[PDB]
């Protein structure tokens, strides 16, 4: 009889039944190899449960360390089977970050994986409230958890009318300054940025940088003008009255 797998490598805390049957669902070998070398090259200090699942990438919680210090993170991993002309395919047009020349669709998850970890470095370099990035390798990204204890804080759309203890118009004008951040410093606009994610504890954060295309990109214009609608929307269910072409005017300067 011999082991399926080397899932008992990983330091997971409270693994009893449901939680290992859970990780032994959501990861292949070579994701688990991954994993492992992360916590022996001393990032990764213990896994701890599921905060997100989805199609594309699942994401956990995990202590680790970075520059020294013990840090709560996030870790995302990127499904490795991916299809059919990803969305993800389509946003890097006109990024010149990465050259097609050297790239190949087998390890397109990979270059996926690459890109968000540099639009967080640059979306933070820039001043928008984003995760810290912490490492990269393969199809698994650590960042910083945004969150107290373990607990993800809420996005926009889990507070909602909740909002309006918290001064829902300083609120609004907090996410128009991040998106004016990430478009005239950072360089970037995102692809559909809306109440699901973006997050908010004392101020808002924006936590899925993946979907974030540079201005080379030939939808830029329109997603930026999409996002503004989304978000007025959204804050506008909750008594923030704003205006379009003022709000686009804001943030493009
Ligand atoms: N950096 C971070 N800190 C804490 N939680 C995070 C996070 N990044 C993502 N999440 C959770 O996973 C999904 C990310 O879009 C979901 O939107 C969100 O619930």
């Amino acid at each position: 009889k011999k082991i399926e797998s080397y899932l008992d490598k990983l330091r997971i805390k409270e693994k009893d039944g449901e939680e290992r049957k859970i990780y032994a669902e959501v990861l292949d070998g070579r994701t688990l190899k991954t994993l492992y070398k992360l916590s022996a090259k001393g990032y990764i200090t213990a896994m701890g449960g599921v905060i997100s699942t989805g199609k594309e990438a699942n994401v956990f919680y995990a202590d680790g360390v970075f520059d020294g210090k013990p840090v709560a993170m996030a870790v995302k991993i990127y499904r490795i089977e991916t299809s059919e002309f990803d969305k993800m395919d389509e946003y890097l047009y006109g990024d010149e970050r990465f050259d097609m020349r050297r790239i190949s669709p087998k390890e397109k998850v990979f270059i996926w994986t690459e890109k968000e970890f540099r639009n967080l470095e640059r979306a933070k370099e820039a001043g928008v409230s984003v995760p810290q990035p912490y490492t990269y390798m393969k199809n698994v990204l650590l960042m910083e958890f945004i969150g107290e204890d373990e607990l993800p804080a809420p996005t926009l759309v889990e507070l909602g009318r909740e909002l309006k203890e918290l001064d829902v118009e300083g609120i609004f004008n907090d996410v128009v300054e991040n998106v004016k951040r990430l478009y005239q410093e950072a360089e970037l606009v995102h692809a559909d940025l809306s109440e699901y994610n973006i997050m908010y504890i004392d101020k808002v954060y924006f936590i899925d940088m993946g979907q974030a295309v540079t201005l080379r990109h030939p939808m830029a214009e329109s997603y930026l003008e999409r996002d503004v609608r989304n978000i007025i929307r959204f804050f506008s269910k909750y008594g923030v009255k704003a205006d379009f072409e003022e709000m686009l005017k804001e943030v493009k300067g």
